[PDB]
C-alpha cells in the first residue's frame, strides 16, 4: 500500500494576516518569493506523492492559478525572452503531478475539509498537510513520516515536543514510546489545559491516514456549524487498529502567526542565494530609527 | 485645482518574486500583513486622494478582490464573531474613497498605462503611484507632493539622491535648484550610464502630472511592442510648460527587489505592535544554522 | 457638448432566470450567439459613444472577461487556424473603446447605480443604457437618442406606447408632442394605477441624461434600503430645464422576462446570416410532440 | 458494481457560438433558464450518480462558480426575502453530490480528456457525458444506460439512427442486435464516408465506460496534437471484451451548433411550466415583420 495522494486543506482565513489575507488563503502568503502552499506540495512531492487534492474555500482562484496553467503569464515571459523563468513557472506543477479541487463550501473545520475529500482519495492511504506549519526537516518531513508509514502500516500523526503551558494550543497524544521517535498511540486529546495534558506531544499539520479515518469521521455527530473534529475521528480510530506518532526531526515555524512567518521569512532568505549575503550584511549594519 | 484621483499600475509581473507573482501582481506582495498596493493607497487617501483608478493586466481579480466589498469574507468575519477586524475589512475601502478598474491589455510599460486612464482622468490632475516603491514618510510622500503642486501648479516629478555608479537603473532629472528641495527641471534622461547622467536625482515611483500630459503621451511614436515611455512625454511636456522635479524626504524600499521586499518586512515588522519585541528579540538570539 | 459615455448597470439579479443567472448577470445572457450586454454596448457604439461604464455587482468576472483580452482562448483559436473568428473576438472591444468598472456593493436600484457612476462620468452628458432591454432600431434606438440631444441639448427619456392596464410596470411621462415623436415632458410618474396613469408613454431602459441629474438624485429621500429613484429624479430636473420624452421606432424584447428573452431569441435567430433560413423551416415543419 | 462518477469534458470552445463564448464554455449555454452542464448533471443524478468530475480548461470559472456556493447571490436573495429560488439554487448541487475539478491544460479532444480523469475515477466503472449533446429522454438517457450496464456489466456506447448521408460526422458502430435496442459491438469507425459506413448508428455524447478503457487510451498512437481518438480505443477494447451500442429512447439536441441550440430553447420552452403556453400562442400570431 503506498500513498501517492495528499489532501491540502487552503481555505485559511488568515484572521492574523488581515487585510493581506482579504483576497488570498494564508496558504497563498509568500515566504521570500514562493507561496507556503508550493512549500507543502513540494514536500509531498518529496515524499513519492504525485496527485495533490487542494480542499478550497474562498478566493479559490488565487490557490487554482498558482498550480494551473496561465496562458497569459507564460505569453509575458515569452514575449520578454525569459527562459530560465519559463521553466520556473513550469516546474510549479511538473508533467508527472495531477492537481485536483473540491470545496469545502462552509467553513467547518478540518475533519470536515478531510471529509469532503473522502470520494477523490478513495480506498487508498493519503497525506493531509496543512500548509500553514511550514517545516523544514533533510530530508522533508512528510517524506520521513511516508518511511514510517512504509514500514508499519498504520496511520502516522506528526508531532513535537512543545512547552508544557502551551498545550491549550495543541491536540495532545498519549501513549508509549515503541522505537526511536514512534510512539504507539493510545490517546490524543485536543487542547487540554496544562495541568492535565496527558503529554508534552503536539500535533503538527502533517498526516498520514488510512482510508478507515473516513468511517470514523462520517460516524461522528457534527457539533453547531456542523464541524467535526479530526481529533475525535483519531481518537475513535485507534481505539480498533494502531496508529503512530512520530516524532519528526527539523524545524517548524508556525505561519499561523505573524511572527513565526517573519522567523521563516528571516531563515529562508537568509538561505536564498539570490539575497542571502545581503540580508545578512543589512541585519548586520540596519539602523534602528527609520526615517520619514 | 486640486488633485483627488490616482492612478496605480498594478500589472506587475514580478519575474523577480516568480514564482510567489504566478497568480497575483508583485503590487499584491504582503509587506507583514498588508499588501504593497494598499500602503499606496493609503499614502494617496493621506495626499487628500479619493478616487483610486487601478490598471489591471494579468491576475486583475487579486487587485479588485482585495479592494471590492468581499459578502464571503464578511460572512466568515460574522460566523467567528470577530468584529474589530470586520471593521478592519471594512477599512480596507472607507466609504468615501473609490475604486475604478481599467485594463492594460498588453504589458507595454508605464506611459501606456497611464494613457490607458486618459479619459477616467478627464481634465483633471492626477498623482501616479508604483505601489513597488515602498515609501516610508511623515507626511506621507505624496502628501509631500500634493504640497508642492498645491502652491506652484505644476508637475512634480518625485526624486531621491541616488549612488553615481546606478543612474543606468533610474530616470534622472537635470535643472536648477529652486528652494529646498525643488528643481525646475530642464530635462530627463531615461537610464544613463553613470559617465554622461546628468545629475544623482533618480524618479521613484511617485508623480503628481498636469492632464496637459496625456497630449504628449498620444504624441509620442511607440516602440515595437508599442511601448510609451513616460519619460519621453515629460520631457516634451517641460519644453512647454513648468515641471519641478521634488527631492522627498523618508526612505524608501525596492519593492521590486527581494532584497528590498526582506528589508522592507524587517523594518515594518519592527514597527508592528503585535510582532515588534519578539521579532527584535528573535533577530537577536536567532541560531546561523536551520536544523534539518 | 457630444456624449461619449455611456453607463452600464450589470448588477441583475435575474431571479426569473435562475438558475442560469447563479454565477453571471443577466446581461450576460446570449440573444443567439451574443451576450445582451454586447448588443447594448454595440447600440452605444452605433451612437459615437467610446467609453463604456460598467456598473457591476454580484459575477463581476462575467462582464470583465468577455470584454477584455483572453490570452487562452486567443491561444486555441490561433492553435486551430480560425482566422475569421479572431476578428469577430477582436471586434468585441475595438481599439477606439475604452472599458471601465465601478462596483455596486449593494444592489440598490437604478438611480442609486447612476450616481455610483458620477465620478467616471465628471461633468459631462451621458446615455444610460439597461441591456435587459434588448433594442432592434434602424437606426439604433440609442443612436436615435443622440440625434435627438445633438438637436435639442435636453436629457432624453425612451418611451414607447403600452397598454393601458399595463401603466403599474413602467414610469409614465406627461407633456406635449413638439415634433414628430418628441415630447416636452411636464411630468413623470413611477408606476401609476392604469386608471390614474397621465399617458399610455413608458420609459424604456434607455437615456440621456445631462449631468445636472446627479444633484437631482442626491436631493432624494433614500427609499427603505438606500434605493433613490431615477424616475423622480427625472421629476425633480424638468422642473428646473426642459426634459424631452423620445418615442423611438423600433422594437423591444424585454429579456427581464423569459418570454421576452424567448421572443427575442427566436426573432434575431430569424434574422442571423447562418441559420435564419434553416430555423423559419424548422419552426414551419417542426413536430408538436416531443419524444421521450 | 455500481456506476457512482461521470465525467463531464467542459471546455468547449464554442468556435459556432462566438463572442457569446468568449468567456464562457459553450457548456454554460442556457436552455430557456439553465445551463447545458446542468442538464447532463441531473441526468447523471437521475441514473444514480453522486461525483461529478469537471474536466476544465479555458474559463473554468464559470463551471466552477455555477456548481460552487456562492454567498453574495444568496445574500442578495436573503434580502430579497425570495424564499422559493433559495431550495432552487441549493438544488444546483445537492447535499450527496460531489463536485470534483480537473484540468485539460491544452484542449486536445474528448479521448485525452477522459484520461485526464483517470486517478479521479480510479478503479471504477463510470459515465461520460457530454452536455452539448442535449438529450431529452423518459427516463433520461444516462438513466436507461445504466439500466443496461447493470443488466450486462460491459461498456455502454449511446448511440441513435442517423441519415445515411451524415455518417461522416458520427462514430459509426457495427453489431447484432441482441435485445430490443441493444447491439453487441464488433466494431467501430470515426466519421466514416457514406458508401462506406457499416450502419447507420451514429455514437451520442454519452457513455458508460468500464476502467479497462484507460489502458486502451494509452496504447494509441496520438494525434499529431497529442490527441487521443477514443473510438479507436473502444475499437481496441471490444476486441478483448464485450462492449454494447445502446439505441436510446428520446431526442438530441446537438448544441454544439447554433441551429440545435435554438431547437433546443423552442422545445424545451414549450415544455416550460413558467412560459409554455404564451410561448406557443407567440409562434402561433407571431408578425414575420420585425419593425425598426
Amino acid at each position: 500500500l503506498k500513498v501517492t495522494k495528499a489532501v491540502f486543506p487552503v481555505a485559511g482565513l488568515g484572521t492574523r494576516f488581515l487585510p493581506a489575507t482579504k483576497a488570498s488563503p494564508k496558504e497563498m502568503l509568500p515566504i521570500v518569493d514562493k507561496p507556503l502552499i508550493q512549500y507543502a506540495v513540494e514536500e509531498a512531492m518529496a515524499a513519492g506523492i504525485t496527485e495533490m487534492i487542494f480542499v478550497t474555500g474562498r478566493s479559490k482562484r488565487a490557490i487554482e492559478d498558482h498550480f494551473d496553467k496561465s496562458y497569459e503569464i507564460e505569453a509575458e515571459l515569452q514575449a520578454r525572452g525569459k527562459d530560465k523563468l519559463l521553466e520556473l513557472v513550469r516546474s510549479i506543477k511538473p508533467s508527472h503531478v495531477d492537481c485536483f479541487y473540491v470545496r469545502q463550501p462552509e467553513a467547518l473545520g478540518l475533519g470536515h475539509a478531510v471529509l469532503c475529500a473522502e470520494k477523490l482519495v478513495g480506498d487508498n492511504p493519503f497525506a493531509v498537510i496543512l500548509a500553514d506549519d511550514l517545516l523544514y526537516g533533510t530530508p522533508p518531513v512528510m517524506a520521513q513520516m511516508i518511511e514510517v508509514f512504509d514500514h508499519y502500516h498504520s496511520s502516522v500523526i506528526g508531532v513535537e515536543e512543545i512547552p508544557a503551558q502551551e498545550t491549550k494550543s495543541y491536540g495532545i497524544v498519549d501513549g508509549k514510546e515503541w522505537e526511536d521517535s514512534i510512539i504507539k498511540m493510545s490517546g490524543i486529546v485536543e487542547k487540554p489545559e496544562p495541568n492535565v495534558a496527558p503529554s508534552n506531544l503536539g500535533v503538527v499539520g502533517r498526516y498520514v491516514l488510512k482510508p478507515r479515518i473516513f468511517e470514523h469521521l462520517r460516524a461522528l455527530k457534527p457539533g453547531a456549524g456542523g464541524e467535526l473534529q479530526l481529533t475525535d475521528a483519531i481518537q475513535s480510530l485507534l481505539a480498533d487498529e494502531q496508529v503512530l506518532a512520530y516524532k519528526y526531526h527539523g524545524t517548524r515555524f508556525d505561519c499561523g502567526s505573524k511572527l513565526g512567518y517573519l522567523k521563516a521569512t528571516v531563515e529562508f532568505a537568509l538561505r536564498h542565494p539570490e539575497v542571502a549575503a545581503d540580508f545578512e550584511e543589512y541585519l548586520r549594519t540596519r539602523s534602528p530609527v527609520l526615517e520619514g
